DNA sequence: TTATGTAATACGTCTGTAACTTGTTCTTATGTCTGTTATGTAGTTAATATAATTGAAGGATTTTAAGA
């Protein structure tokens, strides 16, 4: 499985019309809720909870 | 020649078998009534107590309605 902790990933420029590689961070515990922090194509940082 | 008397032979026939049928008589299987016990239903309890719940997770593409 995936080790608990924080993983920093990117979409490799395959989502938006332009390249615009978008970066996100995901924290996963052994037990509990997930947290996500993404970048949008407008260069603003957003949060997702579960 | 012809009466006579035996003998073959064909037909009734008296009786022994068997089929058709009923009486009735006894036995048994079944349907029903009744009494008793277990099952199924229902109502009530009065320190006080006053916004769940449990997960779940590397998807990748299309098409089509709402929002602006």
């Amino acid at each position: 499985h995936r080790s608990p902790g924080v993983f920093f990933d990117s979409d490799k420029g395959k989502t938006h019309s332009s390249g615009k590689v978008l970066y996100n961070a995901r924290i996963i515990p052994y037990r509990g809720s997930w947290l996500d922090f993404e970048f949008d194509p407008k260069d603003n940082l957003y949060v997702r909870i579960d």
